[PDB]
């Protein structure tokens, strides 16, 4: 996150932290929501490489133990079927993860709040990007979870010609823009949480960013709209 502030501890407790083996340790590559007890809703292309995961629930500063951490293995990766690594424009940027075990819910480990099936947000909707992502473009991954207040870009504005064109699809969510705040690389997977009816929601997966840069003007972050997915998450879920 690019132009963000360090999150209070309690704030955002279904932010995961997805990891991968490096060596004799992990290293953080993207963000993700839990959204069962063992199931992580994540990116498909953060799992494009095959990798040994784990997820990280309760998790704050990513290099300190801060006695609220689980720690958890990968069981299985179901992407979405019609995911497409080398179009990632195409949409469908969307993985569920059931976790080797059932994490323990508390204060800093809750399951995120999913959207009603087809919800659309209205433009300049009030949102947040969380996540341990680049601080800044070409930079380094935030020691401590940031969050950046992102307001939504609606379809019409993101898809015309001075935004992304025909790269932003209806299935996804747009946010931000202003050219000082953004996602980053390392937020991908992660949640954009969206004040709807006085309650956070799940309304967005990080999914992609400008090569030009994170925090571009009229390059708002882009995010698979979890709306669109409610159907095949469940569908998911019951079935595995
Ligand atoms: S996201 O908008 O933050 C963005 C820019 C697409 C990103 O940085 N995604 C992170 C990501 C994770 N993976 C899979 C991967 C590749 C290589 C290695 Cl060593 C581990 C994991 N690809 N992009
Ligand atoms: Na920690």
């Amino acid at each position: 996150v690019v132009g963000g502030t360090e999150a209070q501890r309690n704030s955002w407790p279904s932010q995961i932290s997805l990891q991968y083996r490096s060596g004799s340790s992990w290293a953080h590559t993207c963000g993700g929501t839990l959204i069962r007890q063992n199931w992580v809703m994540t990116a498909a292309h953060c799992v494009d490489r095959e990798l040994t995961f784990r997820v990280v629930v309760g998790e704050h500063n990513l290099n300190q133990n801060d006695g609220t951490e689980q720690y958890v293995g990968v069981q299985k990766i179901v992407v979405h079927p019609y995911w497409n690594t080398d179009d990632v424009a195409a949409g469908y940027d969307i993985a569920l993860l059931r976790l080797a075990q059932s994490v323990t819910l508390n204060s800093y480990v809750q399951l995120g709040v999913l959207p009603r099936a087809g919800t659309i947000l209205a433009n300049n909707s009030p949102c947040y990007i969380t996540g341990w992502g680049l601080t800044r473009t070409n930079g380094q991954l935030a020691q401590t979870l940031q969050q950046a207040y992102l307001p939504t870009v609606d379809y019409a504005i993101c898809s015309s010609s001075s935004y992304w064109g025909s790269t932003v699809k209806n299935s996804m969510v747009c946010a931000g823009g202003d050219g000082v705040r953004s996602g980053c690389q390392g937020d991908s997977g992660g949640p954009l949480h969206c004040l709807v009816n006085g309650q956070y929601a799940v309304h967005g997966v990080t999914s992609f960013v400008s090569r030009l840069g994170c925090n571009v003007t009229r390059k708002p972050t882009v995010f698979t709209r979890v709306s669109a997915y409610i159907s095949w998450i469940n569908n998911v879920i019951a079935s595995n």
